[PDB]
């Protein structure tokens, strides 16, 4: 149908009706009287898979013959999303499938729907490294993704009487069509144990033994045939483990696979739980075997660090730097120095936040008891650290004090953040004012230090996932213009600002979006039964619940909106759909009643006569990728309002301005160099500074002098604490007033005139579609830089020293 | 190679030769150069299924379309072994597999080495199960085995310092490329609750679900292109199961789970463990949904008992009954009577035992908490059993209480085996002998009432795997002489009779055999490093270890040969390897102990210098359907030594028979009809019969007697006694000599005489190896009569009313 989705030859249509019927009979053991849906799907999956395998092989091979230094990306969260339709994308497959599909009778869309998230990630964080692997496949790098496959990715929200409910994502049930288990590089991980020290150096002995089991997930890229390879381990009990008693001994192997059953959720809080260890240190050690065993097959440790490079997707696995000390060491009787100077030379590490809540601090008496080894290696670290630091700073025993890795309190931590940068040559943060406060603010001792190990790389989204697959639309009325070529090459977009006058591309640009949106309007009343105006103004705020985030500050533009109205039922207003979406963490209470919040304000907008549908507030359920997929391109306004300081960069950001909504936002994260790159005159900012924040914290932020002298905000709260809103349970919302009013560390109420009087401007430019289109283009025009692609050429450039390459496999 | 292995047809050759590197790239994305002797079997075993896809398709859709009676083999166990060879020799591709690996560079003996054996059952019944459903599919038949998906089977042995130590059966590790999931087939199964009486009858409520998800497993018959379904249950968490507390309510999902887990290996005692119970209550209320689901598939369950039958394999299905009659009565509505109408046609049992230890015996707690309905559908069918006993024997209260379901005591149980005489309308046992003791002793009673109910089936084995498969050879040079037809007719083997004088054919039988020994020989020194001398003669008891058993007496028997040698070293006796190999169920410390002893005597033994290779003891480690199909062939003299009354059949001897070993044994069991169909001078019978042992129990049983008339055997005594065969531990086998002397319910030694003359008859035959082939070719001509096809026929016509068809499917 349309042309970036590539050629439908016949012989290729042939040949994938073919094989889809050989898929449908050999595979699925069907024919078409008794076939599923899910069974085409599934025979789908298969035959699409089959392109891969020639292409992964030969890459593999590629790499043993061409040997180049290898990445290893390590995160314990890769947020996939669906596969399917981003295999065909790359494989220039799309409309040949749909072709094939299609005349076998079958809507390939619907076949689409039926694949569930890969969802082994919470958010941010673990997007990245999916949109990572993506680029890094694309730019021709020999990269691994290594992790956990978790049982259990993050659970699907459902929402009850306006509540939040978790249910298990049990995403495995009808098998995944995309992994391949590797059983032959199953490796043992220790736990527990002693240390004995011998005349040979320490040993680790009395081990608890899980076995870590591989499984190889493709990361084709874009049209090069370069298939990487993302490899998950999962855990498996030895088959002589605890072995009525033989019964119990049989069933107690659960308690060993437990380890990668379940993604933790928790991405607000950290628990120093046993479990999130094991997890830990899990996909660690036998990432650290892996990447060692193929080091070798290939004594000699000082070309390690040119032929191996391990980024760290923050904390999370860095026990890498003590498990590679370790491993070198105790196993290959290196001197310690070398073994430190390999191990620093070899890892870098991502730093994604800068709330304290979120750093990782270990208990010791934990790593005691879990990695006796592990937690002598770490002690070791710190010495020699606080003995340079010493040395460089003679006498500041404070700042020996807050470098340490150890802190001492009631219960000795490690700072697993300070270990990182003690055991990297590398530190970057996600964006660049977030990369200044690192250094600025929280390892601005650190900075002092070691000036040279730190680093900014803007985060960046793919632009296959996030134009090409989910809007078609929008990508080829540009490539109509300006080629194909902007897809692997982003920056290209800017040749869009010659069309921003053009006539045609503006009509074009205004019914993508359009037509994006009544879409988006039919699968709402079709999967969820809600009716929705597809000429209102889309006011989307979608990602995870956290007071940060100021989905709160949402809210009461809201009700603002919802009580001016109410005021002057028979003025004009641009009507809009408000949309807040994402899921909390299921130990967060704030987050949920910041949900049930969002869900009682639009039992009460929904149904007011009054309003008419001139405003709509819809809780989006079950955020996730192949839901974001959906959103986004439907989207006219991007809600990215975290207090200034606090997001790191954002990503959905990113992925909005891509796809054609104006952002209103703060100046927090990627959003400054996203109105940078626009101009300031093409985005919404608001509020605070990161400078005004800092000035309010030193006075002291009183939210009462706020609601004392906003009489809008005034009506906001006592309509919130009167019960107006929860009309059967008056004092519902208490926590929230109380929170807003008398510890609110975001200052939702510092924003709050700032940001309604911005809405206005907003609505103001959405009374002229022409302007309000033209300001989108220039945003996408300039959405290029926010590519992957730049972000990691920039990390191989400047952190693990390889050149990416644009050039094909042959195949 | 050989005849009976089929065609090796150039077209067919190379089309599985281009298949296996198909599948060798496409399925296990591997080349040559990195593939992994696993991965060739996985390419050999995906190849071969390709061949039953169609036939399974068409097979089932057959039954659709035809509509006949459906037959449900109801059994907690499917003793499978291993599928690929079974599937090559039913489908007559051996030779074409054979010379397309061969071409390829490949042994495909060594590939089919690397199966794992579907180890599905303990032994006898389970393996029953598995030659049943080889004979149904071979005989035409629309049926279906219905079992549970244990994750873990019956344990691999290993014997260290001469004692057995178990190890988990991770069977499914690898994955199991004969399996299809069906999650489709989805069924919810019920545990807990309570029972409500409304108006509108009883309600099972309240109950937590466990979801059963089904797995297909092709089963081929011979050459008739009929591909059958094995169906087993796996246990699955629902998703809103149990939903820190986010955390381990995923985690609890392993205690739904833990159902389908793990096999109970304890064939030697009843235990009422609740998993157990919810095992045989999951199997159970799945098969009957899908039953009723597939009946529904054509209101008037009238028509059920024609269109459905069920065969109860022992008790452990027995839930079935009442399980019947609450679909019929709470759910269907149906009226009691004719519920049970229905469910009394459509179930028939199959008794394997009469050890009373054995016999399933629920404490009423136990259901009661679990299956509150069932209970009560059970004392409700003992009321209006009892009912119809009481008038029909007036006045005899003691048969009352004989006959009840429900036991009264210090814990109140059921009877879970007169459930199944009550709710059934035929009880068979498993050999003539067996079924008379049901009608003269335990069953006596039940017998009186309803003596219509009582058949006897006497137990068969596939001669598919029971002799084409594992014994090539014998299979071919019968096949010279009388043609193929005997392997799906195998009474067409009393033609061999009139060969009995055939110097050629002695010649062939003797040199198959010598094949046999010495493949087996080489194989005991390959992967067990022990040399045996293959000319000695084979002697051989492999079977489940049991008291009942009387390995013991094999013990005792061997020490006397030890004991006679070391007397006249110099005196000349006939070779033997003695061979005793089982496990033992693990909390049966004096079948451990028995173990324990065999290798002990090894110890001794085979390390004697006088004794030279004239006597050696070997106990077969991991005995299993894939050794017995080594040590079978190679056998000379098939041990069937249980006292008479106790082996209601045996599946073994049959085994041997068939495979050219004579059989030293007692009237035992189908060992009666063996002896009956051979003629009584081709078999070695010693000891007590049935009577004799009745006898001793009525005058008492006394060790002492036969210890002080027998001084070899107080020799015996004395030496295991004194620590002869555990130097370091004199008193290690205190516990057999005190079992022996006392409380032996088994006879070990009123039978010791008669067993050494007669294994002294046994040496004097083998003597003249001529005379030895000639009544080794009368056992096998008249083996015929035990071939499952014989027994699955009578259930066929007798019980199940359908006709079996030999006639061929289209291809
Ligand atoms: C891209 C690509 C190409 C080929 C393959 C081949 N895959 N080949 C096998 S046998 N895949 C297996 O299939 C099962 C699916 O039910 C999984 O449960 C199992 O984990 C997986 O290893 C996998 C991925
Ligand atoms: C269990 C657990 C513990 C901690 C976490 C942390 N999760 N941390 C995230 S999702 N960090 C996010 O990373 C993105 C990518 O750089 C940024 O754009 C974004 O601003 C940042 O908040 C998640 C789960
Ligand atoms: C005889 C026959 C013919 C065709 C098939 C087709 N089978 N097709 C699939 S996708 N089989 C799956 O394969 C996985 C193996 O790794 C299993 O883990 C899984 O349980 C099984 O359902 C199965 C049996
Ligand atoms: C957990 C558990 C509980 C009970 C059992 C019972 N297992 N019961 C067996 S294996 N019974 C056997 O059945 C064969 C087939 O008819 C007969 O030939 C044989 O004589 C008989 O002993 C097995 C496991």
């Amino acid at each position: 149908q349309i042309s970036v989705r590539g050629l439908a030859g016949v012989e290729n249509v042939t040949e994938l009706k073919k094989n889809f019927n050989r898929h449908l009979h050999f595979t699925l053991v069907k024919d078409r009287n008794v076939a599923t849906p899910r069974d085409y799907y599934f025979a789908l999956a298969h035959t699409v898979r089959d392109h891969l395998v020639g292409r992964w092989i030969r890459t593999q091979q590629h790499y043993y013959e061409k040997d180049p230094k290898r990445i290893y990306y390590l995160s314990l969260e890769f947020y996939m999303g669906r596969t399917l339709q981003n295999t065909m994308v790359n494989l220039a497959l799309e409309n040949a499938c749909d072709e094939a599909t299609y005349q076998l009778g079958l809507d390939m869309e619907e076949l689409e729907e039926i694949e569930e998230d890969a969802g082994l990630g919470n958010g941010g964080l673990g997007r990245l490294a999916a949109c990572f692997l993506d680029s890094m496949a694309t730019l021709g790098l020999a990269a691994y993704g290594y992790g956990i496959r978790y049982e259990f990715g993050i659970f699907n929200q459902k929402i009850c009487g306006g509540w939040q409910m978790e249910e298990a994502d049990d995403w495995l049930r009808y098998g995944n069509p995309w992994e391949k288990a590797r059983p032959e590089f199953t490796l043992p991980v220790h736990f527990y144990g002693r240390v004995e020290h011998t005349s040979q150096g320490a040993k680790w002995v009395d081990t608890q033994v899980v076995l870590a089991m591989p499984y190889d997930t493709p990361v084709p890229g874009y049209r090069n045939n370069v298939v990487n390879t993302m490899r998950l381990w999962s855990a498996k009990a030895p088959n002589d483990f605890n072995l009525g008693g033989y019964i119990q001994a049989v069933l107690d192997r659960n308690l060993a696979e437990n380890i990668s059953r379940v993604l933790y959720p928790n991405d607000n809080f950290f628990e120093g739980k046993e479990l999130r260890l094991k997890q830990e240190y899990f996909v660690v050690a036998a990432t650290l075997q892996d990447i060692i065993r193929r080091f070798k097959s290939s004594t000699n440790f000082d070309a390690f660090p040119d032929k191996v490079a391990i980024q760290l997707n923050d904390t999370h696995p860095s026990l890498a730097i003590p498990e590679l000390m370790r491993v070198l060491v105790d196993l290959e009787r290196l001197d310690w120095d070398k073994a430190w100077e390999v191990t620093v030379k070899t890892c870098a590490y991502t730093n994604h936040t800068v709330l304290p809540e979120a750093l990782e601090r270990w208990p010791v008496h934990l790593l005691e008891t879990l990695l006796p080894r592990h937690l002598q290696i770490i002690y070791e670290i710190n010495q020699r650290f606080l003995n340079r630091v010493a040395a460089a700073f003679p006498g500041d025993v404070d700042r020996l004090r807050r470098m340490s890795l150890v802190e001492e309190g009631a219960v000795k931590r490690i700072n697993m953040a300070h270990l990182c940068i003690a055991g990297s040559h590398a530190v970057n943060g996600v964006a660049r004012i977030h990369s200044e406060i690192l250094k600025k603010t929280i390892f601005k001792d650190f900075y002092e230090l070691e000036p040279h190990k730190f680093q900014n790389k803007t985060n960046g989204i793919t632009p296959r996932r996030w134009l090409v697959l989910c809007n078609p639309g929008l990508a080829e009325i540009i490539a109509e213009r300006i080629g194909e070529e902007y897809i692997s090459d982003l920056d290209q977009l800017r040749k869009l600002l010659s069309y921003v006058d053009d006539e045609a591309f503006i009509r074009d640009v205004a019914k993508v979006k359009q037509e994006n949106k009544l879409k988006f309007a039919a699968y709402l009343e079709r999967e969820y039964k809600v009716h929705i105006n597809p000429n209102s103004l889309f006011d989307v705020q979608v990602k995870r619940i956290h007071e940060y985030k100021r989905q709160l500050l949402n809210c009461l533009h809201v009700i603002t909106l919802y009580n001016r109205i109410k005021k002057e039922p028979n003025k004009f207003v641009v009507p809009r759909t408000v949309m807040i979406g994402g899921k909390a963490a299921p130990g967060y209470h704030m987050a949920k009643m910041i949900i049930k919040l969002i869900t009682a304000i639009g039992d009460v907008v929904n149904h007011d006569p009054v309003v008419g549908d001139r405003l709509r507030v819809i809780f989006l359920e079950n955020y996730r990728v192949s839901l974001a997929e959906k959103v986004i391109p439907a989207a006219d306004l991007s809600e990215q309002i975290s207090t200034a300081g606090t997001e790191a960069s954002g990503t959905g950001n990113m992925k909005f301005m891509l796809n054609g909504a104006l952002t209103i936002g703060t100046m927090d994260g990627a959003n400054v160099e996203m109105a940078e790159e626009a101009g300031e005159e093409n985005f919404f900012i608001f509020g605070m500074r990161v400078e005004d924040v800092d000035r309010l914290d030193q006075r002291g932020y009183n939210a009462q002098e706020y609601y004392d002298r906003i009489p809008e905000l005034r009506q906001i709260i006592e309509q919130l604490s009167s019960g107006f809103f929860s009309p059967k349970q008056p004092d519902l919302f208490k926590d929230i007033v109380n929170m807003l009013m008398h510890h609110d560390r975001f200052k939702v109420f510092a924003d709050y005139e700032e940001y309604v009087k911005c809405q206005e401007r907003v609505s103001a430019l959405y009374k002229n579609p022409r302007e309000w289109t033209r300001m989108v283009i220039r945003n996408i025009a300039t959405s290029g830089k926010f590519s992957s692609d730049r972000t990691i050429a920039q990390y191989a450039r400047e952190i693990w020293g390889v050149e990416p390459s644009r050039q094909r496999l042959p195949a």
